[PDB]
DNA sequence: AGTAACCAATAAATGGTATTTAAAATGCAAATTATCAGGCGTACCCTCTTTGCGAATTCGCGGCAGCGG
């Protein structure tokens, strides 16, 4: 667990970026945000 | 080119009380097809950056605030 914090603290810019492509007149800036980092939180877990 | 209402008679005058008839039709709940609605996955590399620009030169008033003897 203590491991993968540090990968998913460190990959929040690329959630950022990705989610400011799809900002446009959505949601909401932070919902794309947070979601994407359900995204990431997986990502993290299939990464070999 | 012929009177009767005499007293029986005849069943026809009804519109009313029902267990039937089974055929139909009318509904009823299955089988059995189509199609819709969810979940998963994607391996070159990409890393705070977008915003609101201002519910828009109001104004007058009040009061709850920080500095200050």
């Amino acid at each position: 667990r203590r491991a993968k914090k540090e990968m998913v603290e460190a990959n929040l810019r690329l959630v950022i970026s990705i989610a400011k492509k799809y900002t446009n007149r959505g949601l909401q800036f932070l919902d794309l945000i947070q979601e994407g980092n359900i995204g990431l939180m997986k990502a993290v877990d299939k990464f070999e």
